[PDB]
């Protein structure tokens, strides 16, 4: 699915996130190979408030923001892990996360991340 490159840009991308620094190279490495593509169109939401977390995500192409509500919090810089809070602590969504340009994330679905965990 990915070459020596993109693997390098999505494994830094998971070493930079506060919550992930607990995890084994090992681990990240499973996580990398694991993750798959999927496009977004703009407009459409990536995440919404409130829904449970099935997906942990990396921003690879395009831009997105944070929202609550009509409220901006935030634009994620490229290559930035984001959905993993509802994933670790079991929650519901914190923000909606909204596609403003066209955008392609690598995405691990949240059984996957726990059976990695479960390794
Ligand atoms: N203030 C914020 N700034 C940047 N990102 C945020 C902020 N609040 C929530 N997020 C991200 O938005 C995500 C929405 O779903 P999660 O709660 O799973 O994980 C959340 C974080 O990755
Ligand atoms: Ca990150
Ligand atoms: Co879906
Ligand atoms: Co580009
Ligand atoms: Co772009």
């Amino acid at each position: 699915r990915k070459d020596s490159s993109e693997k390098k840009l999505i494994t830094d991308a998971l070493n930079k996130n506060q919550f992930l620094k607990r995890l084994d190279p090992q681990q990240i490495k499973d996580m990398v190979e694991c993750m798959y593509g999927r496009n977004y169109q703009q407009g459409s939401y990536i995440i919404k408030q409130g829904e449970p977390g099935n997906h942990i995500f990396v921003l690879a192409e395009g831009r997105l923001e944070v929202f609550q509500g009509e409220k901006l919090l935030s634009s994620i810089p490229m290559w930035t892990t984001f959905g993993e809070l509802a994933i670790l602590y079991n929650c519901t969504r914190t923000a909606s996360v909204k596609a403003i340009t066209n955008v392609k994330t690598w995405a691990l679905d949240r059984e996957v991340f726990q059976n990695i965990m479960r390794r």
